[PDB]
């Protein structure tokens, strides 16, 4: 290979492409070896990887990979018995379906002959529930959400019971996980109850149950639903760390959604750790008060300042108090935890394709936001260098610092920042007019970049939209085919028959191809 | 009518994202009822109100600022509000693109079918509702 | 050219400032300048930002320098087409 | 020298210059004297940008002695 590379490297690459165009031919694929569907899948993956590596002949290798995918789908299409469908879907468990999902063969997995088998595996042990309306299936979700503790304890006795088989079906696994996540969101919301109509006492006032206790002990103590949230997050973190240990950090980090999930769980852990540190300091202050000082009411007593600080109300509180960090991280964690609906939506028939399209648009939004960031940083530094000397001079401290400049230039995107940002109290018109011009240019440029983003997305928008959704849903199904209990409750501990079928299918394919060629 | 039929699904997604951010901002700012300069996120009603009116730009950016000298909570409010605005913009753009793609003489035959239904409704209702009471 | 203009205006302001400094060091003798009363053409260079003449060369310098910085950030167009993901986006833009 | 490529760029013949047979030659001219760096990921090439940004004064003074050195050829490549 080195010798052929030294002279005529172009001819060497061309010869490689010719060899691959010969290998990826349906004729040679069918007549080359036994089990040609696996050969075609592997060659499709190899050609896709080489398309990513070469990058000059990327279109050639992508055409060859599409040839291999089309051959696989065509061989699958000719099946007219359930035995032949089963033989193609798994070799001599859905082995070929898993291997086609890995190699991104979307039309093999979204083919009706494969979807019918995945559906008979999906609605196993519960045949009647396949035809019920969407309302009844959602009602089943609600019923499982209300009765999940009882079914959790019953699953221990279930393996003998028939209801154990009903629960072990993949559809009921998915319904259990969805109802579990619903219960988790309900807990996150219900923990914030008694504040729905507003806090009752002003932040200046300190209210305590009994006089001797420190107010911070009252503020940072763990309520019951909060401990339930803690055990829930510990269970989810256990599941995620288990899958991390299995797949390994390198493969685990590749999927960005898994990184988002790990970060969300880590932020929950951070919020609860900060809350626990605040609680430890509060109870240490309470222990000091109860141990060393004797009186009827704490208010009359004068205490050492390090211990007395824990009697202060919300306003006095140190800016870097651990409970402030806890509240902030907890809010971020709640907002991120609501995003877990992406694990559940692809199962739906009406919301799946919408989620697919949304994901694609986000994947383009990233690049256009990078361009946004370049332009935005340009104008931010310009306006800051212009207005930094006029800190006391400006009527509104908009561009005086880099933080304020970033703030006002970002909020200008949504029209939420005034135009009186650039005007000066001093009688300098050159600087103020250049501020006017730069701000206007910035607004016009942001509008132009937004319009370009919209047009690029519209053009990039064009039954592929159906097969992509069916592929996503089939991945969701296979994730549950082989995870029995939800995260909260998962803490408790003669050639061959196949060669005959394949020879028949390949004979059908060769005959169909020859008839199609001769007919034309 | 067709665009409205798609708007329903995209509004359902809107509702999911909106409820997420509403509960987040409420849990963040509920303790600071007397502290905030503007009682925007102090209650779930006010939080829903300001987050809805933020879609149309009719709510100020001084909603998230605090009177108290806490910068962590106020900065997280800044970040969450900005993320919410960007996410609403992204969902709106996705809705517009999906509707444009779903847009494509079928547009003529659909209208003629609707008009023919309107006609057959009157082929066989003689007097208007006010005068159809007399027998 | 706008960078050149900003630096030229800054240099003119610097020349006037150092001429005022040379006058002060040459002709008047005292410990602190604040106590002294100076001729007005030279004393003007002791004024703070607010007093400054609207057409001061340093105001022109600051304005042209801000415009030049904003424009200089645009030179990323000479660099972006080499990238595989950002090239086509720049073409469409 | 790429005479016809320059003349097709001047005359705006876009498919002659964007053809794989021409792009492969332009790529072997582009990554000259540094063959291994053609296949590295985008992250490593950007990291090389950062390394050159940090070390550019030193390489600037070294380029005077470079024409004899092999690193002079590495620096003279169009990609560098
Ligand atoms: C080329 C070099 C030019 C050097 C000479 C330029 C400038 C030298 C200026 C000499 C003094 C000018 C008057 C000073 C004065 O008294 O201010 C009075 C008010 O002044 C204004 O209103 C200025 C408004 C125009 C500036 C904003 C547009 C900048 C160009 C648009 C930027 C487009 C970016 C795309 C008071
Ligand atoms: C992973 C776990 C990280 C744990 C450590 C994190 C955080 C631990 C923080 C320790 C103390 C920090 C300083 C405290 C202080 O004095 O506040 C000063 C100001 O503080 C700010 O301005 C904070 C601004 C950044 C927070 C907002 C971005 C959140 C991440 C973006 C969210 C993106 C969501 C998509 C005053
Ligand atoms: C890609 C990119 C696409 C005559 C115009 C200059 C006026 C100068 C001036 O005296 O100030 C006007 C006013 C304050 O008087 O300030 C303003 O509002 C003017 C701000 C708007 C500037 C004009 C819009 C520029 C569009 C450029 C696009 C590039
Ligand atoms: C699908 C989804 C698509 C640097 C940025 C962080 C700054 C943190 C900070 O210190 O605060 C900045 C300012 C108040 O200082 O607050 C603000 O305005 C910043 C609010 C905007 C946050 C950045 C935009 C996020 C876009 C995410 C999209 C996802
Ligand atoms: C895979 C899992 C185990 C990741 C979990 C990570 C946490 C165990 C680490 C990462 C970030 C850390 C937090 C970073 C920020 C803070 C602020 C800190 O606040 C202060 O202590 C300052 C005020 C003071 O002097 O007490 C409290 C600890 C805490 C929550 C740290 C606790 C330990 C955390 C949560
Ligand atoms: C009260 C609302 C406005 C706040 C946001 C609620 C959502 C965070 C959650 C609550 C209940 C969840 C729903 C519960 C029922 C389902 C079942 C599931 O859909 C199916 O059952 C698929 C049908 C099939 O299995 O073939 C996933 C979507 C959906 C609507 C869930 C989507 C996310 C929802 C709406
Ligand atoms: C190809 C290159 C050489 C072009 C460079 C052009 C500059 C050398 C010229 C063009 C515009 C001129 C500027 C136009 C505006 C002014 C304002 C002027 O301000 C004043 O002098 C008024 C106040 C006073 O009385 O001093 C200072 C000179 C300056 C920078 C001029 C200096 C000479 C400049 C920069
Ligand atoms: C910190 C940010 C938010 C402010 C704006 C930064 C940009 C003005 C600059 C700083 C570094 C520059 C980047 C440095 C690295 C490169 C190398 C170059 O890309 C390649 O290396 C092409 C790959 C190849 O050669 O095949 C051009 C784009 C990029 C990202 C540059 C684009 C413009 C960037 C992002
Ligand atoms: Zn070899």
């Amino acid at each position: 290979c080195m010798e052929k590379q030294r002279h005529d490297s172009f001819s060497h690459s061309r010869s490689r492409i010719n060899a691959y165009k010969g290998l990826a031919s349906p004729a040679y694929l069918s007549l080359s070896s036994e089990d040609p569907v696996l050969t075609a899948l592997e060659l499709s993956n190899e050609l896709a990887k080489l398309a990513n590596i070469e990058k000059e002949f990327k279109n050639d290798y992508r055409k060859l990979s599409m040839q291999c995918k089309d051959f696989v789908v065509g061989v699958l299409d000719l099946c007219r018995d359930s035995e032949e469908v089963e033989a193609i879907l798994n070799g001599d468990s859905l082995s070929r379906v898993k291997l086609a999902i890995k190699y991104e063969v979307k039309k093999f997995v979204a083919h009706p002959n494969c979807q019918q088998q995945l559906l008979t595996i999906w609605y196993e042990n519960l045949s009647g529930l396949r035809e019920q309306t969407i309302a009844i299936k959602c009602l089943v979700v609600l019923v499982v959400a209300l009765g999940l503790p009882f079914l959790a304890i019953g699953y221990w006795i279930a393996p003998c019971s028939r209801l154990g088989k009903i629960l072990r079906s993949p559809f009921m696994k998915f319904v259990a996980h969805a109802a579990s996540f619903i219960i988790f969101l309900g807990l996150l919301v219900f923990n914030a109850s008694d504040r729905f109509e507003g806090i009752t006492t002003l932040p200046n006032i300190t209210v305590t149950d009994y006089p001797k206790q420190i107010f911070r002990v009252k503020t940072t103590q763990f309520t019951w639903t909060e401990m339930l949230i803690m055990v829930w997050v510990l269970g989810m973190m256990w599941s995620e760390c288990k899958e991390l240990w299995l797949e390994g950090p390198r493969e685990y980090i590749l999927q960005l959604w898994n990184v988002l999930d790990f970060g969300m769980l880590s932020i929950f852990i951070a919020a609860f750790t900060a809350r626990f540190l605040a609680f430890l300091q509060a109870t240490k202050a309470q222990q000091y008060v109860d141990s060393y000082v004797q009186e009827s009411d704490l208010s009359e007593v004068t205490l050492p300042p390090e211990i007395q600080y824990f009697t202060y109300a919300r306003d006095k509180w140190l800016p870097s108090d651990p409970q402030i960090i806890s509240e902030g991280l907890y809010a971020i964690a709640v907002v991120l935890s609501f995003s877990r609906i992406a694990y559940i939506l692809p199962a739906n028939e009406s919301f799946g394709p919408l989620q697919i399209s949304l994901g694609r648009t986000v994947k383009d939004i990233f690049k256009f936001m990078v361009l946004f960031i370049m332009v935005f940083f340009a104008f931010m530094i310009g306006m800051f260098i212009l207005y930094s000397y006029y800190l006391g001079a400006k009527v509104n401290a908009a561009f005086t610092t880099v933080e304020e400049s970033f703030k006002t230039l970002f909020w200008s995107i949504f029209g939420l920042s005034e135009v009186t940002s650039v005007v000066l109290k001093y009688d300098h018109k050159f600087i103020e007019n250049i501020g006017y011009v730069l701000y206007g240019i910035y607004n016009v440029t942001m509008v132009v970049v937004l319009l370009n983003m919209l047009i690029a997305m519209i053009n990039s928008s064009y039954d592929d939209s159906d097969v992509e959704w069916k592929f996503a849903r089939s991945k969701l199904w296979l994730s549950y085919f082989d995870k029995t209990l939800p995260p909260p409750f998962s803490l408790v501990p003669q050639p061959t028959r196949y060669q005959q079928i394949m020879k028949r299918l390949i004979k059908r394919y060769v005959l169909k191809a020859q008839v199609d060629k001769e007919n034309d």
